[PDB]
């Protein structure tokens, strides 16, 4: 059915949008974790 | 082809639920990191 | 509607596969944060 297929496609797109947003969030987080790991290292913790 | 349509819609719900949990875990992580940054600043560590 | 339904299902699988990679990324971040909290603790910060 044409109408339901169309709606499904729209939902898929919105989900791909949320996945984009999520991947960015994870990348920023991993950058922050590296930054922290490195400063923890430089301040001589262990 | 209604049953295959329903099958797909079910998968979409299942995915959205997964996205939800994921977003929440991210929330918690971001707050933990904010906390760690705070205590880092407070103890006057160099770098950043 | 057949080729369209099949492509939709293809996209569903690619999304499911991405979500799996994202969960693994989150698990790794959570372990690194656990480790960071350990080191901060051992060093008597704050």
């Amino acid at each position: 059915s044409e109408r339901q297929i169309l709606r499904i496609k729209q939902n898929i797109n919105q989900i791909a949008t949320k996945i984009q947003h999520i991947e960015f969030s994870i990348s920023e987080i991993e950058q922050e974790i590296e930054r922290i790991n490195k400063l923890i290292k430089q301040n001589g913790l262990l």
